[PDB]
């Protein structure tokens, strides 16, 4: 059943294209307010895994971020771990990820942001 939606998410995750785009900046100030920009600007889902990540960067910094590390160098590393997440992971892996954590819809994106 988690299993069914772990495989569906998956199965379709993993043949999202990764934007083609290289010229892109987009000045943040946090990795998750990154991610929002890029999936309203793109367009695109990101996987609960870099969702995931993405707040954990966030909480281990507890001076703006973009003069830390370059918009441009933080949008490619974010895409980069999404292909990551998009084509390894197996659907069991991430059935018993969500089995642990109650919360984990919350780092799903919805179909309709
Ligand atoms: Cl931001």
């Amino acid at each position: 059943s988690l299993l069914r939606r772990a495989e569906m998410y998956q199965d379709y995750m993993k043949q999202v294209p990764i934007p083609t785009n290289r010229g892109s900046l987009i000045p943040f100030t946090s990795w998750v307010g990154l991610s929002i920009s890029m999936k309203q600007l793109y367009g695109q889902p990101l996987h609960y895994l870099t969702n995931v990540l993405l707040q954990r960067w966030d909480q281990s910094r507890f001076q703006r971020l973009d003069s830390i590390i370059h918009p441009t160098k933080a949008e490619a590393t974010i895409w980069l771990v999404e292909e990551i997440h998009r084509l390894t992971p197996s659907h069991l892996h991430m059935a018993l990820l969500w089995r642990s954590d109650p919360m984990y819809h919350s780092f799903i994106d919805p179909i309709f942001p």
